[PDB]
């Protein structure tokens, strides 16, 4: 047929007109299985009437919709490969996939897309039994197709869809056969869809989700919902099920709802079709409503995700079944009421995440492995809600979150943060069909799911008409849960909830018409009355979470800021393979995609693989469910739960003097929600030795759970009993150190040690053990480090950002200021031998820094060193105040007296403990994807590496990688191990910060300001 | 181009789907004309730049758009008549229109409509000037078109409209060749957009409003908005304009914005383009937004409505204008505050009536002429707002709305009031987009014009979630104007007004899950607070407006009752012609359509030619600005004026004695709004003659205005004073009565004069005058009327409503019942002969009523009748009680001393003032297009025709049709005049009724219910 030729069906260019966003699509509605055994609906099992077109298809691409020949309609290209289905079409190697956070990757002229838009084609040979063409209806369901696609069957056009987030669904009744069956999917990379789906995030397309074919009965349930109302103590609720039909109405209908708990049938409802008069010209004849009433029944929460087995039975009035549908049901009430977000009549304190759907290999294609896996690591780490960033999921995520427990913030496919200003497509009427469309499928499709408690509107596209309009039709269609979004200042009629992104806690930020005021102030504004929930907040881009503490503290002081959602999950990072096979991570530009904006697409708490970032310990310590307080010898401990006891806890205590236990014991957790334990431990030990005696308690869970693993720790804390201040005199050596002056240097040598002080640099240049070098590199100041991802922000060889704290630090010449010597000099003591120093670093004849030093070289072989530097006060505060070397040794473990045992920041210290810890040199390196300063740890009292040992009070990092080389390398797989080992011992090092990864983030209280420092360090073997 | 044959354009089906409702459409946009000159913007002068196309077009007509040849595409069809353009296919007889109130004209199947749809194929032939191709852009405006199209332009597919009643534009430049140029409109009947368009009027097609092209510069004014800001005191006003462009931004672009008042300008502002920063993105470029501040502006209102010229100018630097365009703007402020709703600070009452666009030659095509007599004719009988029921009107209404003064509530085209429920289209997210088109295109072209102050959703369409959606769209986008909707029970959240239709003063209407609370009562029910204004109320079908008082009386007693809009201003009536070329009004069913709601299209109070109905007078002096008290020798006179003084009033006063005038008056009118001022009479003639003594007051306009002319009346009222009752005796005449008793009858003669009574029926068989016989049919009791409209209901032959008034009095045999004599005496007087009479009316063995009479014949001529009637109590309450009979007499002037001079009923009498009356026979009848009982006359004490005098307390009729004749013929047209003239006198009669015409509407209090009767005549000559 003509009609049904490309040359026809792409003339209307449906795909640069937002007036058609679908054409010949049916109606949205919950999950169908299209059941015909009730048994089977009710345990769940696989329906026959489903079948799944997920496996091996052909596939062609091209450059542009007119380059497809019509010949594609009717047989299979010879050239075609055989691909996997779904799939992104970027993954098999056709196209580069493009990562731009903020500008469109196409020319801004909507609703315009450019001609060279890549096309994939998609075909499938199939069979189909003739019983289903012989009676009822058969339709395709593609549950995701990025962006657009048209769609053939036997060489006949089906029809035409967009929002590559939601299942589009045809009747494939008139076009099927029986026996050979052929698809044909054209599907385009980009269409005036592509302008409400800007995310930051990979740009991908194809048939990213599931295919199938579900049979009905002509005769059929084309819609259910699930409503559940309660009494005030929660003690009775009554199960509101409207049902809804298509076909033709007889008199012997009838509908079932039967609820079930496990095998035990709770309640059970039947009735004819035919609802309530609701207008003066009747009801609905093809609707039913169920009323079931349930006693005492088991509540859905996150802490305990109760669920019950809803079954949807059609059938006649003598009881042969016509059809079944079945969901499962979570009883709970979601309401905002005097300003607080209330769960089942207790205020929620949110410990969320923001969740992209990535995989490093299969790109936005997710599998139920991958959910299972994400939904135990946030469980484990005490997360109880995750934000759908930024559009519905893949179907199974709600399922897995009903049944494992997290509150869900359903989030519609709507973001147009490219466009100038940001809402100029969201005020405009004629896109509110479009934007509409997204919003209600959305809701059609999960408004049966326990788990989801808030809808979302979409994420940064401003504040339009349309946003208005589209909260209302939510309000309207589902008064059962609150709509929020953040658009437009996040405090705007749109939203029931100030959700503000990258609000600061004590700072104000006041842009011009959308500030950011601190998120304490913003609660207390004129007439302002709503909880204050952050959509994203403490960004996690590479060494970050500094300042998360803050966050929590405050979410924990104000009832009304009620948390937030972390940004975010996972690194958007992909894998690539170089000349030997050998996969690397990689981001932004790596595919050759341009213009693209680099590494800010890892922003995850785990890296792409899964395995954490250490900000995810941080997050876990400052979530946890149980806090702690200590006065005397009692333990105060109270529980953050709000409707679980602590059933399944053991309380663990040690005391430890400097690393050393002195006692422990167990005492099992009782406590009620949000309720309090007293502990009162035994008589601690008081030992009369040196040190500073410390307390550690952790909770651990004996039982194993759906989520975690027997012994798992959810909850620990740490606190400084008494200290004995050491008052013993040093053992007096008889052995003098030698002093020897040549013109060079000063050699200092006591038995089989030597030390070697170059006059003309002023700094020690050697130490020998015997006759090994022990230096490869002068111990010298160092003010700089290898600049974080906080620390570079936007910044840029092109668009340079002088407020970027490593744009202040080129501008000053902190990495490049060069030392000059003011003093050298050696003298002798009574029993030790004195070296003093005094070097300026200087740029451009300004003074940056002074650092005076003295060297203290005893007759035990110990090296006392005293620095006292000074910043100038115009000068920007530096990163670090401390030394640094290159030693000659490469040993297998590194064991050191301090917080640990993960990297820790000044910032991002709290979830440390102080111990004795023992690691691999390896694991003392985070090999953050793009290369900076990495694996701090601070607090230190004592450090050991091969035969060396440095005591005082310090923060070190240890590693094969100088800070030049992270300085210098952009990926991690691209640096190399240098000879020996690098050594920073800092007395002082900045915070990392983290409130957000595009302004100067690091507190006052975190930067080196004060303008003199002192510190002493002790070197010895 | 095959894509541009009808074989390809019809494939997809576009009006069989609510997804499209358009293909390349221009946006919505206030008017323009793109004046290239300043100064004929200011002036309105027509501009160049827009050019009719209305004329003489080629017309075809096809039973199905599959039967249209392809060859119309290229040239005109040789079997295409000549058609004027615009109208209404169904005008030209190509095929019928249909009437039908509430049930879809096609199967309820949507969105699918019948496969045989009429299509109507137009086609113009037309040059364009080759200066307008050169450059710029020119398109093509259609104000209306019904209900869908396709558009071809040379040939070349252009694009598809739906919703009838807003323009739809399409760009023609890429289009148009120099020289001759043709246009192809294919126009279907039936489309998905007619499940929108249910309204209770004539069903017609076509291309039924304007068609016009319009040439626009490439750098263009695309918007612009106008909003007015006020102070508390109304003093200082700030005009706010909003312009938006299209076209290349250039840095010497300017937006100049001046206002006049007349010649003189008043303010101005000049502003490069470029808009404040609105969020995070920054701000429009390709709009400005000016401030102009007036000080003591001249405020709008329906009372006098100022207007200003804005003149909105594209410029550049330099100074040479690219574009103009202009508005006319009235400064004022509407707002609901405290539950009233406010204009100008100031509480509206609102004096409303519905309006169709409607032409009994044109069908539903408007005309400026037209459209003013409507104006006039409203202003003149004191309405001060119209309801455009229920589509946007012709865009000339809102301007001649502007200028005169009325306030106008616009409303979506948006009407599905056959679906089962209500609410099955409204309440589906699929059917958004359609709805959300009508009411964001709608606001889109009106938001200037100062008359329209209030937004309407559309009209019974249920209540579903996409009105919320959109009432909210359009709170957000204008929130200057209230929004109301009246579908679900007419207090539903998507309304800011309660707003019922038909909800009755006093009684309650509790229908399930709708009802119509008692107004009163609705305003005082817990937790409710919203003004309350009837959208529809005082249903005028036929002889009707019954209880208007009340409703009135309440709207003056209660604050937040602020009145109402009357269902309707005029009858949708047709014009046919029968054998002869006479022409004769239609109502449904009379073009073979079918089914139909017959006579319900006609609910006007004025005749579709706009002659008025009797009812309007009543309307016009309930809703009088000047209310009246008397006390004493004073009147009280209140303005009901909110912002101007009486300075064009003067108060004529009259003092009659049964008719006779005795003094008068003059005095000027100075009241300030809603001020008082009383008027002191002067000393007032206290005749000792017999009767009662009247005043009557009516205010007069000396100076014409623009709707009215010099000495127009615009109030009026009237009042009982002294009463001198008649205590003389009557001249005792000398002769005496002779009675002659025969078998058959008595015979009662007195000089010239003779009267018979029959002895077999009881009643008054002949009268003589001389030799002359002066009846055709014996004078005999009557107690039916020839039903009303408001008697008759929805009931008819197929379907019977047994609550109707008709169907009762049927069912008792009202009607059919027969007249039983009781008895039958003479007796012979001293001075008089005495006859005594006695009937029952029986029916199945049922006595109805008993009648009990005494005539009196006395020595003057005169015959004083008594008559006692008993009514059984089960029965239901009779329609009159009264006498009737057949004259001989045609006399040409009817003469009375009653309520006059136009037709009233005893529930719709107010406004008739008692009086000396005289008006020829023709008057005495009111031609209703359905015949029924009419021309009654109330409160008569005296009755002159020809050489009879009937006198006493009583109402009448007189004209030559018999209540039979009445009551059997179905159209006015149809009436024949009998022999004779048919005089109806009545003791009692029943109200009409008219809160609606579909249920029993009649008070209580003018029900004939007291169950005994009694009233006397006296009959002279
Ligand atoms: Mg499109
Ligand atoms: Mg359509
Ligand atoms: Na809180
Ligand atoms: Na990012
Ligand atoms: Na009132
Ligand atoms: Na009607």
């Amino acid at each position: 047929m003509i009609t049904d030729s490309l040359a026809v069906v792409l003339q209307r260019r449906d795909w640069e007109n937002p007036g058609v966003t679908q054409l010949n699509r049916l109606a949205a509605h919950p999950p169908f299985a299209s059941w015909r055994n009730s048994e089977e609906a009710r345990t769940d099992r696989p329906s026959q009437q489903l079948r799944s077109l997920n496996g091996e298809w052909r596939f062609a691409w091209f450059p542009a919709p007119e380059a497809v020949p019509e010949s594609w309609l009717e047989c299979d290209l010879p050239e075609a490969d055989t691909v996997v289905v779904p799939s992104n079409w970027q993954m098999h190697g056709y196209d580069a996939p493009i990562y731009t956070n903020v500008t469109y990757p196409i020319t801004v002229n909507p609703p315009f897309v450019p001609t060279e838009n890549p096309t994939g084609c998609y075909s499938l040979t199939f069979n189909v039994d003739e019983s289903w063409l012989q009676e009822g209806q058969t339709r395709i369901i593609f549950d995701g197709v990025n962006s657009a696609f048209h769609l053939w069957c036997n060489g006949r056009w089906v029809g035409y869809g967009q929002d590559s987030r939601l299942p589009s669904e045809f009747d494939l009744s008139a076009f099927l056969r029986a026996g050979e069956n052929r698809l044909a999917v054209m599907v385009l990379r980009w269409s005036d869809g592509s302008y409400l789906e800007d995310q930051d995030m990979w740009r991908m397309s194809g048939i990213f989700r599931d295919v199938s074919l579900l049979h009905k009965p002509t005769t059929q349930i084309s819609d259910f919902h699930v409503a559940t109302r309660f009494n005030d103590d929660f003690s009775r609720a009554v199960l509101e099920a409207e049902v809804q039909m298509c076909g033709e109405l007889r008199d012997y209908l009838r509908v079932t709802v039967s609820l079930w708990q496990g095998e035990t049938q709770v309640a059970s409802g039947t009735a004819p079709f035919g609802g309530e008069i609701i207008d003066e010209r009747g009801g609905y004849a093809d609707r039913v409503t169920l009323r079931l009433n349930v006693e005492n029944p088991k509540l859905w929460s996150a802490e305990i995700p109760n669920l019950y087995r809803a079954v949807v039975e059609l059938h006649t009035a003598d009881g042969t079944l016509i059809e079944a549908e079945a969901c499962d049901v979570g009883f709970r009430e979601v309401r905002i009421e005097n300003g607080l977000l209330l769960l089942n009549g207790k205020p929620l304190l949110i410990r969320g995440v923001n969740r992209h759907e990535h995989h490093p290999l299969h790109g936005q294609v997710m599998d139920e492995q991958t959910m299972v896996q994400d939904i135990l690591l946030m469980k484990q780490n005490n997360f109880n809600a995750v934000r759908c960033s930024h559009y519905p999921n893949h179907p199974l995520w709600y399922t897995l979150c009903d049944r494992y427990g997290l509150y869900v913030v359903d989030e519609a496919n709507i973001e147009t943060h490219g466009m100038v200003p940001m809402n100029r497509l969201t005020d405009d009427p004629r896109w509110l069909p479009a934007m509409s469309e997204r919003v209600t499928r959305m809701v059609q499709r999960d408004r049966n799911h326990p788990s989801v408690i808030i809808w979302s509107l979409g994420n940064e596209s401003g504040h339009g008409a349309n946003h208005d309009a589209l909260y209302r039709w939510i309000k309207s269609v589902d008064p059962s849960r609150p709509v929020q979004y953040e658009g437009g200042g996040a405090d705007t009629t749109a939203t029931d909830i100030i959700c503000p992104m990258y609000a600061r806690v004590d700072e104000d930020q006041p842009f011009p018409a959308v500030p950011k005021w601190s998120i304490k102030k913003w609660l207390s504004l004129p007439g302002e009355t709503r909880p204050l929930i952050l959509c994203e907040y403490a960004h996690a881009m590479g060494n970050s979470l500094g300042g998360f503490a803050k966050y929590w503290q405050a979410f924990r002081q104000y009832p009304r800021l009620q948390g937030g959602f972390v940004w975010d999950w996972v690194d958007q990072s992909l894998i690539k393979y170089d000349e030997n096979g050998n996969p690397w991570s990689a981001y932004g530009g790596d595919f050759g995609d341009t213009p693209n904006d680099r590494q800010f697409c890892m922003n995850g708490l785990v890296f792409a693989d899964r395995t954490p970032h250490p900000a995810l310990t941080e997050a876990k310590h400052q979530q946890q469910f149980f806090q702690f307080r200590l006065s005397g010898q009692t333990i105060e401990v109270t529980s953050e739960y709000l409707f679980r006891h602590s059933d399944n806890e053991l309380l663990h205590w040690m005391v430890a003097l400097d690393g050393k236990p002195l006692a422990s014991g167990e005492v099992p957790l009782d406590v009620a929600p949000q309720g309090k334990q007293l502990i009162e431990l035994p008589e601690l030990p008081q030992p009369e030795s040196a040190g500073q005696l410390w307390l550690t308690v952790r909770v651990v869970q004996p039982n194993a759970t759906a989520w975690s693993e027997a012994g798992h720790i959810s909850a620990w804390q740490q606190w400084r009993l008494a200290e004995n201040l050491s008052v013993t005199l040093p053992a007096a050596s008889h052995a003098i150190p030698h002093l020897t002056t040549s013109e060079m240097d000063f050699c200092i040598e006591l038995g089989n040690k030597r030390w070697q002080f170059n006059r003309q640099s002023g700094f020690l240049s050697q130490m020998w053990i015997g006759d090994k070098k022990q230096l490869l590199t002068p111990l010298r100041d160092q003010f700089t480090r290898a600049p974080l991802d906080n620390d570079i922000g936007v910044s840029e060889a092109t668009r340079i950002d002088p407020n970027a704290w490593v744009e202040r630090w080129k501008a000053a010449g902190h990495y490049q200021a060069e030392a000059a010597l003011l003093q050298c000099t050696a003298d002798t003591l009574a029993d030790a031998v004195l070296i003093t120093t005094a070097h300026a670093w200087q740029h451009q004849g300004k003074t940056l820094f002074i650092s005076r030093k003295t060297y203290r070289i005893d007759g035990s072989g110990q090296m006392a060193i005293t620095v006292d530097v000074e910043v100038a006060s115009d000068t920007p505060h530096p990163a670090r105040i401390g030394l640094n070397c290159q030693l000659a040794q490469v040993a297998e473990r590194v064991n050191w007296l301090g917080l640990g045992p993960q990297e820790n920041y000044p910032d991002r210290l709290t979830a440390a403990c102080f111990d004795r810890w023992d690691l691999p040199l390896s694991d003392m390196y985070t090999p953050y994807v793009f290369p900076s300063e990495n694996g701090l740890r601070c607090g230190t009292r004592e450090l050991n590496y091969g035969p060396h040992q440095w005591r005082g009070d310090f923060q070190f990092n240890i590693s094969r990688y100088s800070q030049q080389q992270l300085m210098e390398t952009s990926h991690r797989h691209l640096l190399h191990a240098e000879e020996g080992t690098w050594l920073n011992i800092d007395g002082f090092h900045m915070g990392i910060g983290g409130d957000d990864s595009w302004s100067p983030s690091v507190s006052a209280e975190f930067q080196l300001s004060a303008g003199r420092y002192h510190y002493q360090l002790v070197w010895c073997q």
